[PDB]
């Protein structure tokens, strides 16, 4: 295979499994299966932008029921209604109320995911009489680069040790290994980018496996416009983490599926208005400043801060901030523009549980 490789000059072997890993559409339907989304029903293949649009449509009238106060007969039939434009595979119970912040995130996380698949089965699609390899094809529709990088080097070595040593202990029910590393250039980022901005740092990004097509075709983007306000702790903003396994509990991997993706991004906070505890208004509160920093209880310090071309690598261990209702246990970072974000790096990672 390698030899093989090598005559047809066929695209780097490490690219092409990581490739074939993100474009898979028969796990992208069983991951949906898994959230209670009626695949058999409501075909991936038949999802539109606009059936998704519906959706948050109908969280957002969920919302407004629990805001009025509206939790019996107006909040079954808002229930009823998004589950008929989103519909779910509850088999014989009682389909369930959405009555929480936290039921409304998940399936705000949902329609999230099926935005992304929506892209990835566009994306998929292949010239069948094209002399291209179909992986080829896939590739160029990201318009981002992945260059897989050599594990003897520094580059690995440090991303490494940010990994393992921003890994929370309350996150303890795995350890990860890092399969493989790809550097990341989307189209357009470079010139985009808030260079000006001081507080530049090189943060995390975890996502379930069926989005990533859609984060590197696309950016890592906003919140759709129709979301609930209430879905987003801090706002409609791109949220990143300086504890590996904050984010890297966004995966959602398990037992079951325990290879998942980091992603690195080089982030332009500039002036971070700093909250205590949720705010889904956060964003009018910035007045000039540039991002959100939700503060943690336990955050790597700057004693054991490097730099990595040009940005700030926050390594651990994590350690009391001073910082304390309730309280985050680490930090989170929002920023609400997406010209304050380029993606530099993709880990391959196995979760060991
Ligand atoms: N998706 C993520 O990696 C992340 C980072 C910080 C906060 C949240 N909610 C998510």
């Amino acid at each position: 295979l390698g030899t093989e490789n090598l005559y047809f000059q066929s695209m780097d072997l490490r690219v092409q499994e990581l490739i074939k890993l993100i474009c898979n559409v028969q796990a992208m339907e069983e991951m949906m299966m898994e959230m209670k989304y009626n695949t058999k029903k409501a075909p991936l293949g038949k999802l539109t932008v606009a059936q998704i649009k519906a959706g948050y449509q109908s969280l957002k009238k969920i919302e407004d029921c629990i805001r009025a106060g509206q939790h019996g007969r107006a909040l079954m039939e808002a229930c009823n209604e998004f589950y008929t434009r989103i519909p779910h595979d509850f088999g014989l119970r009682t389909p369930p109320l959405i009555r929480t912040q936290k039921e409304l995130s998940e399936k705000i996380q949902l329609l999230e995911a099926l935005g992304d698949i929506e892209i990835a089965i566009k994306l998929v699609k292949t010239e069948l009489q094209s002399p291209e390899h179909p992986l080829d094809q896939h590739y160029r529709n990201l318009h981002c680069a992945l260059r897989p990088l050599d594990h003897e080097s520094y580059e690995f070595k440090v991303i490494s040790q940010y990994l393992q040593s921003t890994h929370a202990p309350t996150h303890s029910d795995y350890t990860m290994t890092l399969l493989d590393l790809f550097e990341v250039e989307k189209d357009g980022e470079k010139e985009a980018f808030r260079e000006d901005l001081h507080n530049r740092m090189l943060l995390w990004h975890g996502s379930r496996m069926s989005n990533w097509v859609g984060i590197l075709s696309h950016g890592l983007r906003i919140a759709h416009p129709e979301a609930p306000i209430t879905g987003y702790m801090f706002g409609k903003g791109i949220y990143f983490a300086d504890m590996s396994s904050k984010s890297a509990n966004y995966c959602f991997a398990s037992r079951l599926k325990n290879t998942g993706l980091l992603l690195l991004s080089e982030v332009a906070l500039g002036q971070c208005n700093e909250l205590l505890e949720a705010n889904p208004k956060a964003e009018g509160l910035l007045q000039g400043k540039h991002s959100t920093k939700g503060l943690g209880k336990m955050a790597p310090s700057s004693a054991h801060f490097v730099t990595l071309n040009g940005s700030t690598v926050p390594l651990g261990p994590a350690s009391d901030t001073g910082i304390l209702g309730y309280t985050l246990n680490y930090n989170e970072y929002i920023v609400y523009n997406p010209n304050q974000v380029r993606m530099r790096y993709l880990l391959k990672v196995q979760f060991n549980f």
